[PDB]
């Protein structure tokens, strides 16, 4: 009777495209990776798509490609999953962590062009809980000064900005994670317009083979591919992935609408033209204003079967960044990392589960 | 195509699918119950303490080496003749790869050449276990444990093997595969068993983002990559780890059979190390000298391939590879630069019939 924050929408029809792979004996990378990789071309209009292991490796790769190593900085937000700083540092470089907007927990281009130095090699917007940040006002900075606008589309699966999915243009990265809008429990993709970024990271994912004659090592590379069993489950959700944002929608409306006389408070919607996904449904939960406090909120939810995440707990206050880069202060950050939670937003919810979580926080408040 | 016979398949059927769809059922599909259970049953196979699944072998040696704290100025010892993800990984650690020879008739290092490329800078040993056989890992470990320096084993084709009537990675730190090919598979995945109570904490926080508890909820207590296992894969590779005792006799059958019926050939089967063992036999090596077979290496692979018959390269020695011969140019290693040069695999998985096998055996002696 546990409702979770999330749950995957797994059938009949993933059993019969794991199936086909299985029966084919043909399950690590191979004809299902080239259809996800065609069909996330069709769907953002993007010219190379490149299937990876994951999202995270996905950013690895893609800045490793990049060029990018010690003495470059990246900027990101602190108000992001720890990944993309994980990777910056991992690859000798720095991450310029930068404030987020209060209301909608995204950068601005504001924050990013009063971030750049001579140092700055890619600018990493996050488009978070299925919104997209102002990608062309910030794409607009990163060509005045030459800096690479690299997008952390993780949320953002079904998310179109002025009438176009996101990761139309440039360099985009999805995942494809147990809790994201399409899965295939562990997996991502990078879109790009970028021929030679694309030949690199389709390299670099792969062991760093390439063609100087038989393949052999160019240069050392990572081994990221996505094998084609989670390819073929996440070919299957994307089939789904329309059907699934128009209910989490209906979800995330009716969220809106019941708790606007609550105090809990969502995240405001974009002024920009977009269509939303809804990977998340956030709540800020001020203690003054709800009368109960964000920890204690999601320990009594969860006492009455209801679970939440928290997404998420800002990068640059926990202990490897909060002592590295003790100097770091983000107000907007820090003030919406100490009160958001997750409440239950995913397609197979009924009616009555959404009524479940209203008349809960209602009855919290 | 359908009747190509390729030199490896995996054994994927109803038990297979049955396992995938309990976890998709469970909706509980990433990292989880499965992971779990794995993990005890690679500690019940072998003995050792900790085992941990990863999405990859290649993640797991990543992760393995970085816990050691191995990075710049530091030397790794390994054989070339291997496959190039150890040496990447080296590599992309910042440290530097000290590549050594192999004995030329199983293809795997000796200790006396893994004691001869030792220097104050050598952080770690890297023997591979070669084809489903054993090296001769007390010899070598004893090596390492005079001059203070911890061996890793790569088991990535050693699932089923054993060494003095224990399995490999009993003791120590050994690293397996689960990649399509190998014996036990999930299409990618691997696993670590240790000894080492602490590498194995290390190694559970670097393969999930370096989440931690300080001295508390997680956070990152140094930054860490991504390499855990999905419960979809875990599952599929409980349902194979569960197949492996079969599957690998069935190998050997297959193995046995080439054995025989090739020592009238000029073909050149690997040898049978003198050191107790249990071959897994998770690959039939052929050497194709052309002087002694009348055909060359890459004229044999190519000819069964005209005749249906698939067969693959494990490996071409990564010194020889663009990267390492420009970066390394005066590495020489004899061994295995013949072996590489003349090495290939013909088919072997359970799957194969008899009349397979004897296709395979016909066409080696119509070749000769
Ligand atoms: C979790 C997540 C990632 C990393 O995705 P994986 O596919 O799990 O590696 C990156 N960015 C954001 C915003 C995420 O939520
Ligand atoms: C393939 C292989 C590996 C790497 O295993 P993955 O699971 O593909 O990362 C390591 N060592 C040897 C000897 C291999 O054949
Ligand atoms: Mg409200
Ligand atoms: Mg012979
Ligand atoms: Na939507
Ligand atoms: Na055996």
């Amino acid at each position: 009777d546990f409702l979770p924050f999330s749950r995957p929408s797994m059938g009949d029809a993933e059993l019969a495209a794991l199936r086909e792979v299985l029966q084919s004996g043909w399950i690590t990378t191979g004809p299902k990776n080239q259809a996800l990789e065609e069909a996330f071309c069709q769907l953002t209009g993007n010219r190379h798509a490149i299937a990876v292991s994951s999202a995270t490796g996905g950013m690895h790769v893609t800045l490793m490609a990049m060029g990018i190593g010690p003495g470059d900085e990246v900027i990101t937000p602190s108000q992001t999953w720890v990944s993309t700083l994980n990777m910056i540092c991992l690859l000798g470089a720095t991450p310029v962590m930068i404030d987020v907007d209060h209301d909608n927990l995204m950068i601005t281009p504001e924050a990013v062009e009063a971030a750049i130095t001579s140092r700055t090699k890619a600018i990493i917007p996050v488009h978070y809980a299925g919104a997209p940040a102002d990608i062309d006002a910030i794409r607009a900075v990163g060509e005045r000064h030459g800096i690479p606008v690299i997008e952390d589309a993780a949320h953002a699966a079904g998310t179109h900005y002025k009438g176009r999915h996101v990761g139309w243009r440039g360099t985009a990265i999805f995942s494809f994670h147990a809790i994201k809008n399409m899965t295939c429990a562990e997996g991502g993709l990078i879109v790009t317009d970028d021929d030679e970024l694309a030949s690199r990271i389709r390299s670099l994912k792969f062991h760093g083979l390439g063609v100087d004659p038989q393949a052999e090592v160019i240069t050392p590379g990572f081994k990221y591919n996505l094998a084609d069993i989670n390819a073929a489950l996440a070919l299957v959700q994307l089939d789904k992935l329309a059907q699934a944002n128009q209910r989490r929608a209906e979800i995330a409306q009716r969220y809106l609408r019941e708790l606007a006389d609550t105090p809990f408070k969502p995240l405001t919607i974009p002024a920009w033209d977009h269509q939303h996904a809804w990977h998340l449904f956030i709540i800020r939960v001020d203690e003054a204003a709800c009368g109960i406090s964000r920890d204690v909120l999601m320990e009594k939810l969860k006492a009455m079967g209801i679970g939440t995440g928290l997404h998420f707990r800002a990068a640059h206050t926990q202990k490897y960044y909060r002592e590295r880069f003790p100097e770091v202060s983000l107000p907007n950050t820090e003030w919406n990392s100490a009160r958001i939670c997750s409440i239950p937003l995913f397609p197979d919810m009924t009616d009555d589960d959404v009524t479940r979580v209203i008349t809960a926080l209602h009855q919290l408040s």
